[PDB]
């Protein structure tokens, strides 16, 4: 018996095209690219003939397909896309299997005590050395493939590492004085607090809400005021913002401004409540899916590869070109890009050992009771492997792309598969060179680029990261930031009203009654560089104009200063685009004698206002804290529990626990294993236009080989001599 | 009778695919993207149906078509990529017809000398106002045809103006003072007269070089140093930089160092030779063309729009989403983007009324002989449009563009058509928004870009630029680069010989005895935006870090400082990226009371380092000639003959005659009609993986509504 094929291969996630003129089926999933006319013997999977023993049938105007037609096409052999690791790799992130081994460990413990949940649950770095002599040597690992098991007990974080290969538990770290991140059920609890509480119900009442069973809650993080807040810093709290749920599926568009809930997730109660001048709810609806909309007209586009890709995934490991490299994912910090080399020329030369978000922040400049303390510190807090946002294949990425799930382990520690969650996709990126030499043909080459992108949606905004490999070297890294405005309740129609001054002083009005408040954008990437090499050294080259002592009319000259940034201290800086800074290996030359080195360039340009720093007066809490906001360029020693720029646990951390501390002991970054950090920040103030959804901004960074390869890296190989 | 399908289809320019399974033939042109079974009476063109009179037939496993197959399809009107324009826009440039037309009425002038050339032949527009009418309310420009005409009679420049409607000559006026820029014919002049020479062949020899005749000239303009040069300002000049052949398809990585040639074109002869010290010339081979490589092979990819596309061209008017513009063409700047209009709901607003590239710069820093007077002013001295690269289909541009032709006049007034001198094509770019509401369906949209690209290329450097149009309003402006760089020979082979450290002074050395010698690119875009009306303010919203007054534990607050710059002067400054730019219509407002703006970013990014300014002291006379290079944003009253950042004639030109005169007298900016001009460059230091052929550099440019509209552009229509 059979199924129609329509309903069937949708649902399976295939394109379905059906050409009337030829009587043809185009279908199209990840790497696989198929023809099959009704009725034939044969279809063709990404150029080759793959027998049918049951052809599709057309009857009425119906396709029909065999049951096994899905698994017999698309699993074929013919799509060659994905291989089967022989060997697995070494950072292979922990198999549903290892997570449910990990708490199974940890469940054994003594002091396990019931309730505990897991706010992380990832593999346990393997020593770097022996990880690159895998990807290099192939030399296997000898040590047992370990997991580190962060957990929440009650409000308490206790470190635990299990060894999975010999079944036992390594160590059992109890935290002093570390907060959590916010888990999942907590935005329940909250929800349902708040729900529960007759002082809110009130405090909504007296604020025009007729049914406070509309009220939408968001738990926010509340930060760290030295009690200025008046908040215990024992306690685990979080701040509690409130909407009303009018139907037009947007809740963000209808602020409930000046009442703040402070909600003790250990007690379950709200042990207090900020309440400030009442300002009616914006009630007017603002849907953003395009329900009272006119779905317009646009002919197809579609991007094709009808004889499949030219990247391969094995295992984890993506091969492309001169490009390798591993990529996985973790539930803080999302996909971790990893040994990543280049071939040239036969032997493959180290370029970065591991690469991801650092981590970011989305911090807010208006003083008032709902704001002051507004801070998104999205993955640190809140955790954006786990909340990644499943790619909308043919929309958030183009469809040509390979689209990939991803396992990580949920609060629980229950395994949890996260569909399409990064995808893979060359892209034409324009003429890679050209040159119209005058009377001569033409020379022009087409540059490819490949891409990985990933997104997560953190409460009302979502964020795009996108890690570009150019063919040439070059790698950038791209992130898009779109979603809903945080916005706020204003008694302001328009501009002309009396309160439109003082309610625009943090942000602009972008409707009517709501302002969109000011903010920034900031993302820092960690970026452990080993240029061709473990040992390098950070070298600035700034361009500069010096009086011309050679002769001749010039009054100038263009020159460069040269020299190395010595220690962490002096490599934490701002970045002036003008200058250069490079990664170097002073211990390998090109051709030319010049240190093969790497050019960081934290700020490659973006499409909203750029931040200089961060918008904060240096006596402010938030900045004291997280010192990674205010400098676009970090360079430290490696250490494999260095990881993010925030800090560890930074939920209502008291100080600097990220870059500050991790270059605080000023170390030397001379021929020494160093790690690039780079922040890049937006200062967003808004406009009519992103309103009530933000069309995506970007920001671009770039990483590109200087010196490192001999001659330009796309010519081609050489056809003569050795 | 029949014609081989092949040949015949890609003679016409069509790609061919042949699908065996479906026993179907897929070809595509511009716009038309047809497919056709061998014996079937009917085909499909964009979509639709097509009865055809004569099927394809199959002969000896070849594909045969009528001769008249390519018409009855391709031109069959079910491409509707293109149609017809049956009232000529007024910016349309001078057809052939006219071009013609307008060098017989000069020539019948009894002023007019034997062997004029004419450096530039085109279109004097009419008032904007009449133009804005024809766009807008489709109301007849009642002023006849008009052309300025620019001649160069041996060394002197006379401008000229036709009435090409009534045939007759309306002005003749010799230029005082003024030096032409560099015609096609000076090339061949300058390699002549070098060929000729007995006592630049002798320097030649001493310099190594054993055949002369291998000699490669390159035509410089030498600028302008008071007298420093000992160049004779009345003369008409060219320094002539030489490079050896040696048969790798690559001259200029065999530099003659140190030797430098002064031209008299009047006079045909060179009046001047500068020896510096002897420099072997650099000469392993180093071929760009792939003549000794071998790619590797990549699957296909195509990008296909199989109902054809989401624009229309008539004449030269691009209709595309909610987007209106003319595009045309200049023989000096490229493509002028015209009469630009945003359809809010169904409402035309003005965007911009003329965009295009104002003049563009690339100026080295070596003092040296073969080097302190270089910079290569492009469009100004050597005509960009008329050197326009045509594209290299799927390779320039993506396999689904369309490519334009494009026709402007020679230097001897006779027509030229570049073929695809345009490419016009649609693109994803990412989604145009997205919001993953936790629980609730997912709510993404995919983001398209028209994109408009030109390519130039000058001597060694190649220059790419796109005007792209977002569906949602905002406008992009990119520059690319690409190329052969000018490099210096010099004695050292690696950083570890002798000299290293002297020749790498200026440049970095990118290979053996050869540095590429550290320059700027500096491009300049002249926008005449008209934000939704002629009437604009300039306004600045500087975010800034004040004291929170409002209470609660703050110490700070995120607020923006706001004011008009209200005149020239204080309009001509730089660009802090941190901060916002608005070109501002004060008469009208959006929803929320706020005065529909336009954001201007002259620096969106780039990936080559920054140029903050000119790397150039105060002093230099580059500097002094060229103010639009240290400033980014320069904002002056609308004036039609105030066109180029650089000056109009910028060859020798002794002061800045360009935005140092446009803005000079210092005229008010508040509620007038304003004109915009971004310059946005690079410091390029040079580097191993850029030789011998430069990888595409880009910067980026971005003009965005801001409070233009009332909500997200993008969401449609309310039903
Ligand atoms: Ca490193
Ligand atoms: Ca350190
Ligand atoms: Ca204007
Ligand atoms: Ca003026
Ligand atoms: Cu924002
Ligand atoms: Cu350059």
């Amino acid at each position: 018996h059979m199924v129609p094929m329509d309903k069937t291969l949708k649902e399976f996630g295939a394109d379905v095209q059906w050409d009337d003129y030829a009587q043809l089926f185009t279908l199209i999933k990840d790497g696989a690219y198929v023809k099959v006319k009704p009725g034939a013997q044969t279809a063709i999977v990404n150029g080759q003939p793959l027998a049918l023993q049951v052809p599709v049938v057309m009857k009425d105007n119906k396709a029909w397909v065999s049951d096994t037609f899905i698994n017999d096409v698309f699993q074929s052999g013919l799509d060659q896309t994905f291989q089967v690791e022989k060997r697995p790799h070494p950072l292979n992130a922990l198999t549903a299997d290892e997570i449910k081994q990990a708490v199974e460990i940890v469940k054994a413990s003594a002091d396990f005590k019931p309730n505990t949940r897991f706010t992380e649950i990832s593999l346990l770095p393997p020593d770097k050395e022996a990880v690159w002599a895998f990807a290099l040597e192939n030399k296997p690992v000898d040590q047992p493939r370990k997991a580190d098991v962060i957990m929440l007990d009650g409000k308490h974080i206790i470190e635990a590492v299990v060894d999975l290969q010999n079944n036992k538990l390594l160590s059992w770290q109890p935290i002093k004085d570390a907060h959590g991140m916010v888990l999942l059920d907590d935005f329940a609890s909250v929800q349902n607090i708040i729900n529960n509480s007759e002082e809110f119900a009130a405090a909504v009442k007296k604020r025009g809400i007729t049914d406070a069973k509309k009220v939408i809650t968001t738990p926010l993080t509340v930060g760290y005021f030295d009690g200025k807040d008046g908040l215990k810093q024992d306690a685990r709290l979080l701040k509690v913002i409130s909407y009303l749920d009018v139907g037009d599926g947007n809740y963000w568009a209808h602020p409930i401004e000046n009442l703040v809930a402070v909600v003790d997730l250990e007690q379950k109660k709200i042990v207090k409540i900020e309440e400030g001048p009442v300002v009616p709810v914006p009630m007017t609806a603002r849907p953003f899916d395009g329900r009272d909309r006119v779905a317009p007209a646009v002919k197809p586009m579609q991007i094709i590869e009808p004889e499949g890709k030219n990247y391969t995934i094995t295992g984890d490991m993506i091969h492309w070109r001169n490009w390798d490299f591993h990529l996985s994912m973790n539930s803080r910090v999302g996909p971790m890009i990893s040994t990543v080399t280049y071939n040239d020329n036969g032997t493959k030369r180290k370029v970065m050992y591991e690469g991801s978000l650092g981590g970011m922040i989305v911090p807010y400049g208006d003083p008032d009771i709902g704001w002051y303390f507004k801070a998104y510190l999205a993955s640190g807090d809140y955790g954006m492997g786990t909340l990644t946002s499943p790619i909308a294949r043919g929309k958030d990425a183009p469809s040509n792309a390979v689209l990939l799930n991803e396992t990580i382990a949920d609060y629980t520690g229950v395994p949890m598969e996260i569909p399409r969650a990064i995808a893979v996709f060359e892209r034409y990126a324009g003429p890679e060179y050209k040159h119209q030499e005058m009377g001569q043909p033409n020379v022009s080459t087409e540059r490819r680029e490949l891409v990985v992108r990933w997104i997560s949606t953190v409460g009302n905004y979502d964020y795009i990261f996108d890690w570009i490999f150019h063919e040439n070297g070059t790698i950038g890294i791209d992130a898009g930031a779109t979603g809903i405005e945080a916005v706020k309740g204003v008694k302001a129609k328009t501009m002309h009203d009396e309160t439109a001054k003082d309610d625009t002083r943090y942000g602009t009005l972008i409707d009517h009654n709501i302002v969109g408040t000011t903010h920034q954008h900031i993302y820092n990437f960690r970026l452990d560089l080993d240029v061709d090499g473990e040992n390098n050294s950070l070298v600035a080259m700034d361009p500069v104009v010096k009086p011309n002592t050679a002769g001749g009319p010039r009054t100038s000259t263009m020159q460069v200063n040269q020299y190395n940034i010595g220690n962490e201290q002096d490599a934490a800086q701002k970045f002036d685009p003008g200058t250069i800074r490079l990664l170097s290996n002073p211990n390998k030359e090109n051709r030319m004698g010049n240190p093969v080195s790497y050019q960081i360039i934290p700020y490659a340009g973006g499409t909203h206002p750029v931040a200089k720093g961060a918008q904060f007066a240096p006596d402010e809490w938030i900045y004291h804290r997280l010192s990674f906001m205010d400098k676009q360029l970090w360079v430290t020693r490696y250490h494999p529990g260095e990881r993010f720029p925030e800090g560890k646990y930074p939920n209502r951390s008291t100080h600097d626990t990220g870059l500050g501390q991790y270059s605080k002991d000023n170390e030397s970054l001379d021929n020494t294993d160093a790690v690039v950090w780079m922040t890049t920040g937006t200062t967003h103030v808004a406009r009519a236009e992103e309103w009530p959804i933000m069309p995506t901004e970007w920001v671009h960074t770039l990483l590109k080989p200087w010196n490192f390869f001999d001659e330009t890296p796309t010519l081609g190989a050489l056809k003569k001599d050795k």
